[PDB]
Parts: structure tokens; sequence; C-alpha cells
């Protein structure tokens, strides 16, 4: 089960929420992902959208970035500006849509998708070093290295639900 | 080989003038860089829909292609690229979405000059899914549903051939 | 083991005060956290290039770094990284480029601040190209051009 995701929906079975993740056609590489409520997005406004679902399991290597899609960027005048879901996150998926128009209010519904999630494949770095490299001799110092067993600089050791500079 | 190999498609008879050809800049360059098929000018705090002239016929093995933008096209022309995920069943033109951010000046777009670039990133394509319910109280777990990439579930159409920018939207 | 290494190069010289060095927040955190080498104040509707003070020396296999968003940057102060692609070659200082899509408000950038993040994303370096024009009518195929790395 290598290239396989277990999503987790929030809300209990047999209770109404929003549509499920979905792969528009057999091709589509992210999964369209749907608002649990309505809402209109007011002129230069930036709206925190809930989706009803979270990621149980990512598939292997990889981690979940949310992305724009082209019809709501295009005909509604929108960017999706931020969208890096880390591997530890157990919280519901939230898509942060940007409407650039001055004029016109950009409509949040529930049989419309707002952006799409694409399973990217990272480096989850094991060892760092950081060198400082003397432009005129070529000398190489290391100031400091670290094996990713050592959480050297963290912020928390459970990420749980935060998110949105939780850190 | 297809792991490391691609295959743009030229929309324009080989007879007729086109868009300078999808090429990386450098060695050490990681995307292709996009040229438009035609001139314009993007009006101040505009959005515009570039063609390239171009297509992706075959991606390189578990690859699909994402439009960024360029670092000076971003920087010396207040612009970005909001959008550019291409997937792997698209038959059309790859088309630049590109947004004018000031609010005095607009952007030049010429032929000569690349307006982003496209890099072949590696995802999965998922084959085997669950949608469940975690009752972390009781230590139980509900499979709400479960399918398989044959399963075809919840999908718009069978074939997505030239179909974007919403296509799947009513 | 250059698989799953990175080394990243400090511009400042090991006795100068520079930026906080990019650190992952939590075990799970799939990017590095990138601070300002100096603060700033970036103005309504203004668009900034942050230096960060580092460069990255040596890239994991197969890798490419790419400077995405921070969440709370970008819901908190009304910004976005526009742009972010670093090259295997660069061997220059990563750069922020940050906007601020505010019209009233100023965006602080401070030294304990994190104002962008940088993932190790796995990409094709494509060794095989090849240019076709398809026939939509017949079907027939016709090789434009075709190149090796
Ligand atoms: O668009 C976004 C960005 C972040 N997060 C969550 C997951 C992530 O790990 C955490 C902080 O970035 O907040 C979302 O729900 N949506
Ligand atoms: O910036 C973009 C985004 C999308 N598409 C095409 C390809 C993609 O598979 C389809 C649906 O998003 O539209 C483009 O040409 N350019
Ligand atoms: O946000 C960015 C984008 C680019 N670059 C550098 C690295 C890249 O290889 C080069 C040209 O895009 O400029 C940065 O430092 N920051
Ligand atoms: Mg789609
Ligand atoms: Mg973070």
């Amino acid at each position: 089960s290598s290239a396989s995701v277990v999503f987790m929906r929030f809300a209990p079975p047999g209770e109404e929420t929003a549509l499920p993740p979905r792969r528009a056609t057999p091709g589509s590489v992210a999964y369209d992902l749907f608002p649990s409520e309505e809402m209109d997005i007011e002129p230069m406004g930036l709206a925190k959208i809930s989706t009803g679902y979270g990621i149980d399991k990512f598939p292997d290597g990889c981690y979940g970035q949310i992305v724009s899609r082209s019809g709501m960027t295009w005909k509604n005048n929108t960017s999706v500006p931020t969208g890096t879901i880390d591997v530890d996150y157990r919280g519901e998926l939230k898509v942060i849509l940007r409407n650039h128009s001055a004029e016109k209010s950009v409509p949040i519904r529930k049989g419309t998708s707002i952006a799409q999630l694409i399973f990217l494949r990272y480096c989850d770095v094991e060892e760092e070093q950081i060198v400082y490299i003397n432009e005129t001799t070529g000398e190489r110092t290391i100031i400091d290295s670290s094996s990713k067993k050592d959480n050297k600089n963290q912020a928390r050791s459970v990420r749980g639900t935060g998110g949105f500079g939780s850190t």
C-alpha cells in the first residue's frame, strides 16, 4: 500500500458534511476540495475555508500541497496563497482563498470545489550541516550539524491539530 | 526511456509561425522557460491567459507539469502566476495565467521573452484510498468509503481531452 | 549520504551576527523555516526581496529547493510569496520575495519571526526531450526536434 491515502472525515457517519475529495478525471493529479459551509468572500478579502476532511495517512514519501484550481483562479480572480500540509498534521484541511477583485465578491458554494490537493514527493532530510565558505581562500568551516533524531531548533514536539502560525 | 523523457506537442502546423519552444536556460535549471505565442499588454491589476503554443504529449514517469512564476518577471514586473497544475491526461495547449499587481503599469508580453517556467514534479498517483471516521475516544475506525483508481469514484467525466479552466465545474 | 542530506552555506563570517539558521519547527514539518538577516516594514501593496543569510551548498539527490509561503505570515499579515524556484546550480544567497496585499497596513519583518519556508521537492531532471506535431485529423506524428541533456 505505497500509492495509498486515508482521508479522515471530521463529521460522524450519517451527519451532513462537505462533498468528499475527488479526482475529476482518470489522469487528474489532484483531489478537488469542497467547502463544508457557504460564504461570499468580500472584494480584496482573504478567507479560511473548512473542507470537512483531514489526512489520516499520506502516501509514502509525500506531503499534501493545496494549490489553486485554474477555473476558480481565472473566472473568479482568486489565488490560493498558501497550502503546505505537514505529515504530522491531524487537523482539518482549510483552504486559504484570496479575492483580487476590487468590486466583486467570490461565491463559496457546497457543490463547487474551491482548490485541489496534490500529494507531492519531498525529501525528509536526515542529515544537515551549516558551513561557512571563505570566498577568498576556499576554506570551509562547519558551523553546525544535526541528524533528524536530534530534533534541533524545534518549536514543539507534537503538531497535533495546530496550524496557521502555531509555531 | 520514459523515466527521464518528455514529449512536447506543437499546436501550430510546421509551415507556420509560433512561440519559441520550451527550453531549459542552464544545465542546473530545474524548469523549462515558457514563451508566449502572441503579444499583449496586461492592464494594471489585470489577469491574462496566455497561449504558449505547446502541450505535453508525454510526461516523465510519475511526474506532472507545474507552471510556476519566473523570479525576474515576478520582481521586475510586479506579477504572479496564481495557478499552474497540469493534469497528465490534458491534451490541450498550455496557457500561462499571469496577474499584474501594479496599479499604474501595464505588463508587456513579448514573443522573445519567457513569461513562466514549467517543472516536472514527482507526485503520487493514488491507487487505493479510504475515507474513515476516527473516534479517538472509543479507539474505533469506521470506514466510510474505499475505492481503487479504476472505480472512477465521483468523477466528472472519463476523458479530459483539451478541457481545462474549470471544465469540471458547473 | 547524499540521498537525504543538505548543506546550507552561511554567508556571514563565523564571528558575525546573522539571520537565524533554516530550521524544521516539528518532527513532521516538511519545510525549513527561513528568517530575515535584517528588519524592515513592507509598505502597503509593497513587494520586498528579503535576504535570509543562507544559500544551499548541497541539495539532497534529485531535489531542488522551493520557497513557499508560511500559513501564519500569509493569513495574519495578508501576504504571499509569489516566486521561489531555486535551481540546483545556484550558489547565491536565498532571498524571499514577499508581497503585501494590504492597502492600509505595513508588514513587520523581524529577526525572530520566520518569513517563508523551504521544501526540498523531488523533480525530474529530463535527460531526453522531443517536440512533435500531431495532425488532429489524420493522427500522423512529425518529429520537429529532439535533444539529450
Ligand atoms: O492552506 C493551508 C495551510 C496550512 N494548513 C494546516 C496544515 C499545516 O501543517 C498547518 C500549518 O501550516 O496548518 C491548512 O489547513 N491549510
Ligand atoms: O495554469 C494552468 C492551469 C491549467 N491548465 C490546463 C491544464 C490542466 O490539466 C487543465 C485543468 O486545470 O487546464 C493550463 O493550461 N494552465
Ligand atoms: O524567490 C526566489 C527565486 C529565485 N531565487 C534565486 C535562485 C534561482 O536559481 C535564481 C533564479 O530564479 O534566483 C531566489 O533566491 N529567491
Ligand atoms: Mg481540476
Ligand atoms: Mg510551519
